[PDB]
């Protein structure tokens, strides 16, 4: 069973890799020692709340709304507070394709919720990782495999068309799935994913999880050689398997990364050091180690730098209990 400690911890984990990727976000001069100067300053600000979030929470906060309003999944529900959330707080950083999706939706011009998505790009949908980056909150409400990997489809889909994108969303939301299981072994983790993506995609996901594998077989894997093979890009494919391998490798000390910071942190600065899509690579890591450690590795410190700490620690008690009804 998993634990109130779980669901906040993965909510305020994609919270600290939001705010505190934002401030990277699309830099390929971002290193290691920029983030932990970044961290140690960010340690000794006086005042709460400095970082602001970005459109991966303002996403997530929406889904969240959706589900506790309506637990067994409305998607004409959801599309609606996606559009209203993008009218009411267009600049919080949308990617330049979606935006036409919500203006779609708030026109009176189509029925069917699905449709802007499906046009999205010539008739091919988006490949983005924006479907990916919102979709922990699935795990965290539907004990079920079937239902995570149907309403994290199903919630990409309302903007993300193309299998690459949707595909994104169901690899990141079974993810922060099997990492709610308890104590489970490097090897069951990825053994458990690979077993469904084969099923899912059968293979562009699968093959990215096969490398990270033998990734995590070596030793001292250069930054380079992430960045080449995973990615760090918008594209899911490019962002989702490196969120993955970010928590997967961050299961162990890291030579560059103090062992000051614990696992969640380490996870959420090698997540940034990566470079690249920042905000979302570590919003996703972080959902992924917060769900897996829990609420225990978020540090005072670090949680009361974000926006709306509170409103998310009050949203994952709200889930929690979703979660308890559903069994
Ligand atoms: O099919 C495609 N053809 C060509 N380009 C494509 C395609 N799909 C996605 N893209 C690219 O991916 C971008 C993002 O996808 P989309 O516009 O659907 O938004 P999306 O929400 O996927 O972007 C999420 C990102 O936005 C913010 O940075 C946020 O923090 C995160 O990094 C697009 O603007 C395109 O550059
Ligand atoms: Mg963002
Ligand atoms: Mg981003």
């Amino acid at each position: 069973m998993v634990s109130l400690a779980q669901v906040r911890g993965a909510l305020c984990g994609a919270l600290l890799g939001d705010c505190m990727g934002a401030e990277f976000e699309g830099s390929d001069a971002v290193e290691l020692p920029d983030v932990l100067e970044f961290v140690r300053l960010l340690e000794k600000e006086k005042k709460a709340g400095t970082l602001f979030y970005t459109d991966d929470t303002a996403m997530t906060r929406a889904v969240i709304q959706s589900l506790i309003a309506k637990p067994d999944f409305d998607e004409v529900d959801m599309a609606k507070r996606f559009a209203e959330e993008y009218k009411k707080e267009p600049t919080r950083g949308y990617g330049a394709g979606v935006v036409q999706v919500f203006k779609k939706l708030l026109s009176p011009k189509y029925s069917d919720v699905f449709q802007p998505a499906r046009e999205q790009f010539d008739g091919k949908g988006s490949y983005g990782n924006g479907g990916a980056m919102r979709v922990a909150s699935i795990a965290l409400a539907y004990p079920n495999i079937q239902d995570v990997i149907k309403f994290a489809r199903r919630s990409a889909q309302l903007t993300h068309a193309s299998p690459l994108g949707y595909n994104g969303a169901i690899l990141q939301a079974l993810a922060v799935h099997f990492a709610l299981q308890g104590e489970l072994k490097r090897d069951t983790f990825l053994e458990q994913l690979i077993g469904e993506m084969e099923r899912i995609e059968g293979l562009p996901f699968c093959s990215r999880l096969k490398k990270i594998k033998e990734f995590l077989a070596s030793s001292n894997v250069p930054k380079a050689d992430i960045v080449d093979e995973l990615g760090h890009g918008i594209a899911a494919l490019e962002s989702v398997p490196t969120a993955i391998y970010s928590f997967l490798h961050c299961m162990e000390s890291d030579p560059d990364i103090p062992d000051l910071y614990n696992n969640l942190q380490r996870t959420i600065i090698y997540s940034i050091s990566l470079g690249g899509d920042t905000d979302t690579i570590a919003t996703m890591a972080g959902a992924i180690a917060g769900a897996y450690y829990g609420m225990d590795q978020v540090t005072p410190s670090w949680k009361r730098s974000c926006e709306a700490i509170v409103e998310t620690e009050e949203s994952a008690v709200k889930l929690y209990e979703l979660y308890c009804k559903q069994l």
